């Protein structure tokens, strides 16, 4: 637990660091790897085949470059796109992602440097100073940041194209009436309420039952579509047992190829059927409709305005993205959007706590089927948690009922910050035995609850350093290394290809994944921050985290990942929200470790902290966040008349009527 | 401290309110009173004269007729009004304000009959399921009069005739552009953000010093305007010091009468130099205008939405009524209003905590300066306090900034609220020889604060009993007596009278008083609640109250009072939201009261109440709440359709153009 002792741990992990540059030096010169190191490019058409061209050498013939500069030059490279490029090759979205890390070493480096100058010489007032000194700097950083992000984003907004989501408004709880179909009424209460300038509607319809169909139609014509041109005539026909699939020569179901074509005919009768009783029926139509408008400016009006006296009906928002619109979510009842949060709440209560016993208990099965039919259990545990995690919270969110991918993430950012407070933080080492403390707190007299469980769970700094070099070095170097996305093309080009030109693509990389990169981010803006006034160990390596993850990110936001949705920034006052909770936690921190004994000219000090964070976010919360909620009329008037000056004549109904049908 | 002692002390009280009305049924049976005591009558020109006629006889030739109902008739009479017909009486706000004193029996008598058929015959979980059903019945009864007070505020709005401020918005921070006018920057706005509905604009002036002088002048011919015509020629040229004013023949300024006439003409100078010095100049007017438009659905787009990217600029507010407008409030910077609010926040920390040495030291004063120059100081100590905190709170409002006197009573009643949730409750006696807890709390080594605060601080009840029995009961009896208004019209129109018909009414009795009501009202909310599962014994005492005071306050509404705005009920979120806390408060109090020791079968359910009780509220905050910030859209496109087809033909322009210029 001493320095040399975490230094031999960080130089393994600085050399499991490079041994994944290394490889990745190496696969990324096979021109076969291309397809899933460059996606980004192709996704643009900047670049051809995969190779620039495809097909070539470069690849195990000469291995990698004997140099330096082999795991090495992608790193000044992927610094070299300016940040303008950068919005208009990947996003302004992962622009700002990448500007969290930046933030991280433009909060974290100052404060480093005191937390260096100050503690480890003069080793007490000197702990309080760093403190007010280290949330100012901080506060003055998010402001700053607060103030760049923003300006981008309005920036982006208003030189952005046309966008059927600038124009349209999501109103839901549209109130049932007798006599009219949904339709009819909101065109009429569009027509009387915002007569000036509404254009059209598009109704959301419960086609969530068809879009299975047809999603599973493709499943199965694509699960046995390897064995169906693997050799054609009677190929392998396996039978994954239908309870989870996978598998494969498994279950009873021989039948023939192409997951039995059968079924994908009985599926394609099920599409037929689901089709006319969605289409024509009226009960499909949800109370929820996406209105148009013939100015950005009459939809912002519609967004930020109260409609009726009902203040729960007709709600008005604004439309996401067709792109970002999550349509699964958009057929369940407003009603039950409240209570489903609630029972995800107290799910996520359980997921956060009283977690470690079911791992526990799938641990104890997998000992007894380890014995039926070399094991020692390695990589489950909570290591295989830890990878869903981000799965359950997203499917926890999507139960709450959120009907935009982008606000998923975000949920799912939230959720998984939470979870990261309690179970890597304040209260991992505090649940001891399962629910144990948890007995002793009901059965506890008086209220010692928060006694015992603040006392013992501070958490220690060694082995959060640990933490830091395994998760935050070596992790974000596996991310460069792209592995799983590589096998599932390799398992696929070689496996159910069977495409004309390239139609098979799982190139795809999916994006940077706001709902587990950004919490990874403030779970070491958290750490940073609590530890900083008392010990400067943590602050060097949360360093080296932040300026790899900026070049690793960078590199991956500008060669692989592709954003699935664009919603300039919108995240921002979620990020901002959370490096003021881990100021706010780090100062109450501080107030305990400091409070104790100590002395009457400390406690008005420590208590004025945390109050001065609280009213810093409240000036940020009514001066920047604004700009992440809602379009100022001013910005959306100017937007209006200038398009209307250089396109004088645009039919928008054309391009808003079916910009929000249901994909299917 | 006996049910035997509390009732010779209530005997006492229920006397000295009959005292009271006895004399209130004499001295409106005089001719000459009935000015003051019919004053809504003759302001809404129904009644003539004082008497019906006036100066007549009935007064003390047959002083009372000596009867039961002589000092109990005008109590049926005031509940005989319907409550539609004292909307268009009196107003919405004082139906709504009479609403309250109903609620607290609606919510007060069900619970009394509770706690007397459980807790004094069984005499511990009947208290906790007190606690629950109590709760349950105070927020059902919240949320049907949340629905009953918005309904009639939006029918209120919706029969309402035209008002300037259903088509205005308040626009503040306009920023300051070197090369226009704040009138020119303001229409120029509006008419490319608004250009459909723009109508017109009134840019705030900065007219308080003219307005201060017009005052002045009047004060001034109003001063020794009793002496001016007392007996004309040379009258008693008095001399009220100028420092205070009051006193006479005391200073040295002899000289005339009518304040020495030379001195008015001398302000009417100064208000004709000011003239010139605010209408042609540009600096007075401030960066904020009056900004109307054609359509209230304008307006209403206008007060709801954002209008440029710095979201603390062009702040667009509904404006409030021309003579809702305190107009000092309105040129004072908005950068100050915030610093305005925190000063004053931390000056009322220091009224309603460290009070009470200075009281002591006024009153150790008056100790000095009684032997100079049949005292015993009686009535000063905290009692004049008391008369004053009204007051007080209502000029820290104003130095607080808020430009409608609607919002400066809520301001002050808010206050009000949490000076009795300290000083009346929670924190009277444990404000210990001043800051002697205070200074052991700054001295504490660890955080005793709360244990040695609270537990010393839940106040007793039969203290409490003779409280209700002094302030609610006597207190609004004295009331319905008048005194005070009744003195000033006496010594005014026997004073300062000359008037050529009725132009020197001082008959004026102001409105309910919401600043001072509304927090009586709260206070025996908090302590009827807060009480009702420990004791009984405060629910009856405080049921006469609420029966008393509607009864009183209603007869005040009817006959005596004049609204001097009409606010629509805006008010009652405040409402809702003390009883609110009064409960949350009442949960909090009972967890103590039984925490200790007792059960872990009861603390499961001591902190689930508080839970219910705050979702509720979100609940009502976002089911019924909007209606009384925002005006619905489709209510405002209903008025305008309706109006624009009664009269086809209105000039909007005329009407709302001179309707917000400063009354000077």
């Amino acid at each position: 637990a001493t320095l040399k002792d975490i230094g031999v741990s960080a130089g393994i992990n600085i050399l499991t660091a490079f041994i994944f540059f290394i490889i990745f030096a190496f696969l990324r010169l096979q021109p076969f790897n291309d397809r899933v190191y460059f996606s980004k490019w192709y996704l643009r058409g900047l670049r051809s085949s995969p190779a620039s061209g495809g097909g070539f050498a470069g690849r195990f013939v000469n291995l990698e470059l004997r140099s330096y500069l082999k795991f090495l030059h992608w790193m000044p490279e992927a610094l070299k796109m300016p940040e303008r490029e950068l919005i208009d090759h990947a996003g302004l979205d992962s622009v700002v992602y990448l500007r969290i890390y930046w933030l991280g070493l433009k909060i974290f480096a100052p404060i480093a440097m005191l937390a260096w100058a100050v503690l480890v010489p003069v080793n007490f007032w000197a702990h309080i100073i760093m403190a007010y000194a280290f949330t100012i700097w901080t506060c003055y950083m998010l402001m700053k940041e607060y103030e760049t992000v923003a300006n981008m984003r309005l920036q982006f907004l208003a030189s952005e194209g046309r966008r059927p989501d600038q124009f349209t408004v999501l109103v839901r709880n549209v109130p049932p009436d007798p006599d009219e179909t949904v339709s009819e009424l909101v065109e009429h209460f569009f027509l009387v309420n915002h007569p000036d300038n509404y254009l059209t509607h598009q109704v959301v319809c419960n086609a969530n039952k068809l879009a299975d169909l047809v999603s599973k139609k493709t499943k199965l014509q694509n699960w046995l579509d390897y064995y169906q041109l693997k050799y054609t005539r009677n190929n392998s026909q396996i039978r994954p047992i239908t309870k989870l699939g996978c598998l494969g020569l498994c279950g009873q179901k021989v039948d023939a190829i192409e997951h039995y074509i059968a079924e994908v005919d009985k599926t394609s009768k099920e599409i037929a059927e689901e089709r006319e009783n969605v289409v024509n029926d009226q009960k499909s139509v949800m109370p929820a409709s996406f209105v148009s408008f013939k100015t950005r400016w009459a939809a912002a009006v519609c967004a930020q305005t109260t409609q009726t006296r009902n203040p729960t009906e007709w709600l008005t928002e604004w439309a996401a993205e067709p792109r970002d619109i999550y349509w699964p979510n958009l057929a369940i009842p407003y009603v039950s959007l409240t209570v489903r949060r609630l029972v995800m709440n107290v799910a996520f209560f359980f997921l956060t706590f009283f977690f470690i016993i079911p791992i526990a208990f799938v641990q104890s099965l997998a000992t007894i089927e380890g014995i039926e039919k070399q094991g020692l259990l390695a990589g489950i545990a909570l290591k295989l948690f830890l990878i869903f995690l981000p799965a359950i919270l997203m499917t926890m969110s999507k139960f709450e009922g959120f009907t935009s991918v982008s606000f998923l993430e975000r949920r799912s950012a939230s959720r998984y910050y939470i979870f990261n407070l309690v179970n890597v933080f304040l209260g991992s080492v505090i649940a001891g035995a399962a629910f144990e403390q948890l007995n002793s707190f009901l059965n506890q007299s008086p209220n010692q609850i928060p006694k015992t469980i603040g006392m013992a769970i501070p958490m220690k700094a060694t082995a959060f350093i640990t933490y830091i070099m395994v998760d935050g070095w070596a992790g974000v170097a596996g991310e460069i290394l792209m592995l799983k996305p590589l096998i599932i093309y390799h398992l696929k080009n070689a496996f159910l290809v069977k495409t004309e030109k390239d139609r098979e693509e799982a190139m795809n990389p999916g994006s940077i994944g706001f709902n587990t990169g950004e919490p990874q981010i403030q779970l070491y803006f958290l750490l940073g921050l609590v530890y900083a006034p008392v010990t400067p160990m943590l602050l060097p390596f949360i360093l080296v985290f932040f300026a790899l993850a900026y070049v690793v990110y960078r590199h991956q936001i500008i060669n692989v990942y592709n954003q699935e949705y664009e919603s300039a920034a919108a995240f921002w006052p979620d990020v901002h929200g959370r490096v003021i909770t881990a100021l706010i936690i780090s100062q109450l921190l501080l107030m305990g470790l400091l409070g104790t004994k100590h002395a009457a000219s400390a406690a008005p000090f420590l208590i004025a902290l945390p109050v001065i964070t609280i009213g810093f976010h409240r000036f940020c919360k009514g001066r920047f966040e604004p700009a992440f909620v809602r379009y100022p009329l001013q910005e959306a008037m100017m937007k209006d008349t200038l398009e209307r000056a250089r396109e004088p004549n645009l039919n928008l109904k054309g391009y808003l009527q079916d910009a929000y049908i249901h994909p299917v």
